[PDB]
DNA sequence: ATATGACGCT
DNA sequence: AGCGTCAT
């Protein structure tokens, strides 16, 4: 009881842009705003692959990884914006720059960890302490939380969605202990006040809307964030966890969406995250290893200790392209030409990076995929990255993979290459 | 015929 | 180092 830690030590948020690439294209082109809209890359094969979908288009069943031609069957009036294409490949620069807009705003409030192109974790523990002293045990008004849901509420003894939201919020606020600066629920609440402010600033200054989760750790914040998308934020308290997890499929928790999660379900014969509480830590460790077992034992209780890393910038800078089916690269001159296209984009991005961020990459990782192999990568090799020069980088990349060629013929490259990937890594200050 | 980026294992 | 996992 009195010595059992409860993982209520931090206030952590996860901010995620709503249909991000779509919002970027909608800001630029007002004709797309408030429409069923999707963002696709390429266009020839079945109209392009969809990678972002507006909430209006989602209502018709349009999803990520759908071909545009297929999406149009679900949604005849679907509007499309295409990813820029440069040097014969998708060029994501517009979205990366839009991401930086958002991240720089977030960074004004607190330490952020860039988690993807459109989301960041925020460690609000300090900011919350500040704001709490700033306040004089002053009650928190529901007016400070106009887009916040409290997960699990309302409960106990309206038919509108906004109605429910306020009911739950009222119940939450009516029960808060505002004179105890160390109440975790109070700290979460103040955290949510700050995230309202953050989300307001992002929208005012960029035009982009986002959702957020506020809880005591990254996993719960990320889970919370998805509970009430779009344009809303969700507070998941420590106390909400038993009911929330009691029907929560294991695959919904970050890192359990793949094979480990499947084995948890398979080996233990369970479905829901809460069902994990019935196993001892040693049991879980026996099945899934020391780290995973410990992590699971704590997580199913709502406890997780992964820190918000102070890192706003990506650690690697890479470019890749798939060459599916018949388009697989079959000749030496083909492989070289595409390595060059990749290396030229990489040079551009690295030079920009060196100027903006005062660092230089020192290692170049070269990765390929051969026809027949259904892995992400067939093979990875590194070499020194000593100069930001596309021709040198592409020549080096070729050198470290040219032995993979099975062909005896000068011209030919067998087996044909279905993917090329160049990645700059191991940065140093500059 | 579905462009990236972080991290763990050995 | 090079491979595998998980993710957006
Ligand atoms: N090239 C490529 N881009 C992708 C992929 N997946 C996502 N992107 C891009 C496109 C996404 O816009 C962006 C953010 O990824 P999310 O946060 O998972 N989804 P979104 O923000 O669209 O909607 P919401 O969060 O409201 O559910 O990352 C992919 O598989 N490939
Ligand atoms: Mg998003
Ligand atoms: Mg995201």
């Amino acid at each position: 009881g009195p010595h059992m830690a409860t993982g209520q030590d931090r206030v952590v948020a996860l901010v995620d842009m709503d249909c991000f690439f779509v919002q970027v294209e909608q800001r630029q082109n007002p004709h797309l705003r408030n429409k069923p809209c999707a963002v696709v890359q390429y266009k020839s094969w079945k109209g392009g692959g969809i990678i972002a979908v507006s909430y209006e288009a989602r209502a018709f069943g349009v999803t990520r990884s759908m071909w545009a031609d297929d999406a149009k069957k679900l949604c005849p009036d679907l509007l499309l914006a295409q990813v820029r294409e440069s040097r014969g490949k998708a060029n994501l620069t517009k979205y990366r720059e839009a991401s930086v807009e958002v991240m720089e705003i977030m960074s004004r409030f607190a330490v952020i960890e860039r988690a993807s192109i459109d989301e960041a974790y925020v460690d609000l523990t300090s900011a919350v302490q500040e704001r709490l002293q700033k306040l004089q045990g002053q009650p928190i008004s529901a007016d400070l939380l106009p887009s916040t849901y409290i997960e699990g509420l309302p409960q106990g003894p309206t038919v509108q969605k906004e109605g429910m939201r306020k009911q739950g919020l009222f119940q939450w606020l009516d029960s808060l202990q505002i004179d105890n600066l160390t109440s975790p629920d109070l700290q979460l609440t103040v955290g949510a006040v700050i995230v309202e402010e953050m989300r307001a600033a992002i929208e005012r200054e960029t035009g982009f809307q986002c959702s957020a989760g506020i809880s005591h750790n990254k996993v719960l914040a990320k889970l919370a964030c998805g509970l009430n998308k779009p344009n809303r934020q969700t507070l998941v308290s420590h106390g909400s966890v038993p009911q929330l997890f009691s029907q929560m499929p294991i695959r919904k928790i970050r890192s359990l969406g793949g094979k480990l999660g499947a084995s948890v379900i398979e080996i233990l014969g369970i479905e829901y995250m809460g069902e994990l509480t019935q196993f001892t830590e040693s049991q879980l460790q026996s099945h899934f290893g020391e780290k995973n077992g410990s992590w699971l034992y704590a997580m199913c209780r709502g406890i997780e200790h992964d820190p918000v890393k102070p890192r706003q910038l990506p650690k690697t800078i890479g470019c890749s392209k798939n060459f599916p089916g018949k388009t697989a690269l079959a000749t030496r001159e083909q492989v070289q030409w595409w390595l060059l296209q990749l290396a030229q984009e990489l040079e551009e991005r690295l030079t920009k990076d060196r100027n903006d961020n005062d660092r230089v990459a020192t290692q170049l990782v070269v990765s390929i995929r051969v026809q027949g192999d259904k892995r992400l990568s067939s093979l990875r090799r590194c070499c020194a990255l000593t100069r930001y020069d596309a021709h040198k980088m592409s020549h080096d990349a070729f050198t470290v993979i040219k032995n993979c060629n099975t062909s005896g013929i000068q011209t030919e490259w067998s087996p044909p290459l279905t993917m090329l990937f160049l990645c700059a890594t191991k940065f140093s200050a500059s």
